């Protein structure tokens, strides 16, 4: 069994700023759901082989996870703020997707996406 390679979080090519709203994504978004008791099957990418999900990258083509996400936020990857949410709403998609309505994994994301909707609602105006 393997893994693919994991997303990109660093690119020379791709060009990147610092904002006041990926400011915020870093110190409030991800801060937030980082600390939450129901954050760590998400700090990484999905381990198929450890977890025995052999199928996981046959349906999950576009994988994402905080642990991409805090190292993107970190190394500025970003040129915006919307690149990054969509980066944490592919994440949840993902486990929507792939896992049943009801699942612990999925009352797991739901809880976290809660909590990122509260602190996107709050996303300040750009600088
Ligand atoms: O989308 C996924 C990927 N996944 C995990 O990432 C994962 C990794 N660590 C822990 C959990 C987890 C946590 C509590 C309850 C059920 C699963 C899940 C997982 C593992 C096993 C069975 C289903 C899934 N579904
Ligand atoms: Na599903």
């Amino acid at each position: 069994s393997m893994n693919p390679p994991p997303p990109e979080t660093s690119n020379p090519n791709k060009p990147k700023r610092q904002t006041n709203q990926l400011q915020y994504l870093l110190r409030v978004v991800l801060k937030t759901l980082w600390k939450h008791q129901f954050a760590w099957p998400f700090q990484q990418p999905v381990d198929a082989v450890k977890l025995n999900l052999p199928d996981y990258y046959k349906i999950i083509k576009t994988p994402m996870d905080m642990g991409t996400i805090k190292k993107r936020l970190e190394n500025n990857y970003y040129w915006n703020a919307q690149e990054c949410i969509q980066d944490f709403n592919t994440m949840f998609t993902n486990c929507y997707i792939y896992n049943k309505p009801g699942d612990d994994i999925v009352l797991m994301a739901e809880a976290l996406e809660k909590l990122f909707l509260q602190k996107i609602n709050e996303l300040p105006t750009e600088e």
